[PDB]
C-alpha cells in the first residue's frame, strides 16, 4: 500500500489519533 | 494531573506499538513461511547431493 | 522467531515506533506548557 | 492542539518501512530459489551420469 490502503491499519491509526486528540483536549481544560 | 495524563497517554502508545508490531508481523508472515519451506527444500537437496558424491567417491 | 527478517525482531521498526512515542511525549508536554 | 501531523509523518515512515521490508523479503526469496535451482542441476547430473 503506497498511501496505506489497508482498512485494518487505517482503523488502528484513526483510533489512536482520535483517542490522543481527545486526551489532549482534556488536559488543556 | 499533567503527570496522570502523561501516564495514560503512554499506556495508550505502548498499546499501539505492540499492536502495530502484530500488524506488520502478520502482513509479512506468508513471506516468512515461503522462506522457511524453500529453505527446507535446500536442506533436502543438500541431504541428497552430499550423499551421492560421498557414495560416488 | 522462524525468521530474522520478521518485523517482531526488526530494530528498525522498534526505532520508528520509539521515535513516534518520544516525539508525541515531547510534543504533548509543550502543548500543556 | 492535535497530533495529526505527527501521525501523517509516521504514515510515510511506515510506508517506507514496508517497501524496504518487501525488498528484503524479495531478495532473500530469489537468492534461495537460485541456490535451489542449482541444486536440482547437480542432482540432475549425478543421476544422468549413472544413466
Ligand atoms: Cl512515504
Ligand atoms: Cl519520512
Ligand atoms: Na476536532
Ligand atoms: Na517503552
Ligand atoms: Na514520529
Ligand atoms: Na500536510
Amino acid at each position: 500500500l503506497s498511501p496505506i490502503n489497508d482498512p485494518l491499519l487505517m482503523s488502528i491509526l484513526n483510533r489512536l489519533q482520535f483517542n490522543l486528540n481527545n486526551d489532549i483536549q482534556l488536559k488543556t481544560e
